[PDB]
Order: structure tokens, then C-alpha cells, then sequence
């Protein structure tokens, strides 16, 4: 699966992060599935700061990146899966694509940086958790 590197901040999806994403916590939000966690490290990875609706994503179940125009990040249902539960969920924008589940994580960009990361399949959807609301990452 995949994270974002940006400063001394790893953001990953919420359910996939690890024992040491948990004790290192910076934020999490559940209704978001998303986690980010302390680094030692700095990372190479600029957050967008935009409203863009165009951009283009990395697929590992298919070792692609493809373009995609996608929603603005809502309220949205996401039904169950052969190993997940339904459930609503916030901050998720979705476009038309393949995503499955080893493509956890995989980057959106556009033309001003990362705007998120693949969390959903279902149905010829990807849905990403967007970050570009999420300032802080850019400081301390
Ligand atoms: C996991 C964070 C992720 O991005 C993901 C994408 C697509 C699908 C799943 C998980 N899980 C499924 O069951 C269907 O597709
Ligand atoms: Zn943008």
C-alpha cells in the first residue's frame, strides 16, 4: 500500500496504518479514514492547495497512472466489499477508474501537488481521501 511524504508527516490510510504509525500519532479521523504519523526523515511529496476536478492516479493493480477527472470531496456511501463493511464516509471525492484493494494508497495529483490517496472501490469508482484541507501539513 501507499502513503504521502510530506515534511516530517506520513499519511496513510487510517485502517492500514501500522503499531508504529500509532505511536508516533500526529491526527486520525475515522470518518475520513485517514492517520498521519511523526517522521524522521523529511519527504519529497507538495499537497495541493486547490479546487481542481482533473488529475491523474496511480492504480497497482494495474501499474498505471491514469488521468481522471473526479467530484469535489463530500459525504459519501461506500458499500461493502469480500473483506470490508458498508459505511458512510467523509472528505471523498470519486471518479471513474479501477481500484481493488492493493491499490490502497496510491496518489491523485494534479497540477499544484498530492490532492489524496485511493481509499475505495466498487462498481468502475475509485474514491480518494482528499488532504488539500489539511493546512497544517504544510508547517511545524
Ligand atoms: C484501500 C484503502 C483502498 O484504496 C481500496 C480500493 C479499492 C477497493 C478496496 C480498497 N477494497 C475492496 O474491497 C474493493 O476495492
Ligand atoms: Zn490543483
Amino acid at each position: 500500500s501507499g502513503a504521502i511524504y510530506v515534511g516530517n508527516y506520513r499519511v496513510v490510510n487510517r485502517h492500514l496504518a501500522t503499531h508504529n504509525d500509532w505511536a508516533n500519532l500526529v491526527w486520525e479521523d475515522s470518518s475520513r479514514d485517514l492517520l498521519v504519523s511523526s517522521t524522521t526523515a523529511q519527504g519529497c511529496d507538495t499537497i495541493a492547495r486547490c479546487d481542481c476536478q482533473t488529475g491523474v492516479y496511480y492504480c497497482s493493480s494495474r501499474r498505471k497512472h491514469y488521468p481522471v477527472s473526479f467530484s469535489k470531496p463530500s459525504l459519501i456511501f461506500v458499500e461493502a466489499s469480500e473483506y470490508y463493511p458498508a459505511r458512510y464516509q467523509s472528505h471523498l471525492m470519486l471518479a471513474v477508474g479501477h481500484s481493488e484493494p492493493g491499490d490502497c494508497g496510491g496518489i491523485l495529483r494534479c497540477q499544484h501537488g498530492v490532492v489524496g490517496i485511493v481509499s475505495t472501490g466498487g462498481n468502475g469508482l475509485v474514491g480518494f481521501a482528499d488532504v488539500r484541507d489539511l493546512l497544517w501539513l504544510d508547517e511545524e
